[PDB]
């Protein structure tokens, strides 16, 4: 062994940045460690035929909260839509409907007692899931984006999730104009194989950098670098990790059920990308399962440190109840050498 991957713990090109660790925390949120975190972020408040704000499970967003009981640092933030969440672009269409869209948030903050909110909107410009868009809403967004951190004052947080995709980046968001407006661009840099079928739903869904399993120009790296190319400070990122796995446009299965049926069980075996940097499991001879383990964790956090980003969350702590993935996570942002050690465990000393 000539050439070591030796482990960053603090890159000297950015001392001061403490990148952070967070969970998509959807459903009953039981399981999650505080421990592990820095920010929970509580999936979802949703916009109502009326335009008006809406908790589903109250008392999961108030467990979440609870958690500051032992750790008063933690930073609890309500994200508001999600896949198929209808009103975003009526709330962003005008000075009037961002004013109430805005009042509603800061009335949602004040109520709660959080540390503040997250935009989930997917995405301006596109009725991909369903929703209503329109063309006016790429430039709409940024408005709306400044119409809420007007209200809400600099010392809460806001953040927006996106994709790192050039059709994103040209027709969903202003990069360098919500850029200054934000704390965070949570990137979901995973689903690369949503709405793929055939060959190319046999493909990873979140690999690191690009290899013949990979779809051209859907690598976490390529998100990356196209963001900052697009005026998002490095630190401003948030890098997304699936803890499911995906295989194409119909078959997700949670990191939990991966382990129960799937890892070398029922005919599926393990494989690594070492291009990629991320498993997958083979049966019958075909790519058949696109997931985040490890040592893809320890490789992405690694990407963290070293690219200087913001730091790392997951999508979503409940498919995780082991908190097997999520200790990872904090691990390789927090003790990248008991990662590598752990690591070594397994594959022997790299």
């Amino acid at each position: 062994i000539t050439d070591p991957y030796n482990p960053i713990v603090e890159n000297a090109n950015c001392p001061d940045i403490n990148p952070i660790v967070a969970e998509y925390v959807l459903g009953n949120p039981t399981n999650v460690d505080a421990q592990l975190l820095d920010a929970v972020i509580f999936a979802f408040a949703e916009i109502d035929q009326s335009g008006n704000l809406f908790i589903p499970y109250p008392r999961f967003l108030n467990q979440l909260l609870a958690l500051k009981g032992e750790k008063p640092s933690l930073k609890v933030i309500v994200a508001i839509g999600g896949w198929g969440a209808e009103g975003f672009s009526d709330a962003a269409l005008t000075p009037t409907s961002r004013y109430n869209f805005a009042r509603q948030v800061n009335q949602m903050i004040n109520e709660y007692a959080l540390d503040g909110i997250d935009i989930d909107w997917e995405y301006p410009g596109s009725s991909a899931s369903g929703i209503t868009s329109r063309p006016q809403d790429r430039e709409n967004f940024t408005l709306l984006l400044t119409a809420i951190r007007d209200v809400i004052g600099d010392d809460k947080w806001l953040s927006v999730a996106g994709t790192g995709d050039r059709g994103y980046i040209n027709s969903s968001a202003e990069i360098d104009k919500i850029a200054p407006i934000i704390d965070y661009f949570n990137l979901m840099s995973y689903d690369f194989t949503a709405g793929e079928t055939g060959p190319n739903g046999r493909k990873h869904q979140a690999n690191l950098f690009d290899s013949d399993l990979s779809l051209p120009g859907y690598s976490v790296d390529a998100m990356v670098r196209n963001l900052e190319n697009a005026g998002m400070p490095s630190e401003k990122i948030l890098l997304g990790i699936p803890f499911y796995g995906r295989l194409g446009a119909t078959i997700t299965r949670t990191y939990d059920e991966l382990r129960r049926d799937y890892i070398n069980k029922n005919g599926y075996e393990y494989r690594f990308d070492n291009t990629a940097q991320v498993p997958y499991l083979v049966k019958d001879g075909d790519f058949a399962m696109s997931y985040d383990d490890a040592l893809s964790i320890f490789l992405k956090t690694q990407y963290v440190l070293r690219n200087c980003l913001g730091g790392v969350f997951s999508w979503t702590s409940t498919y995780d109840q082991a908190n097997i993935l999520a200790r990872t996570m904090s691990i390789g942002i927090n003790d990248p050498e008991v990662l590598k050690e752990e690591l070594e465990g397994i594959y022997g000393q790299f």
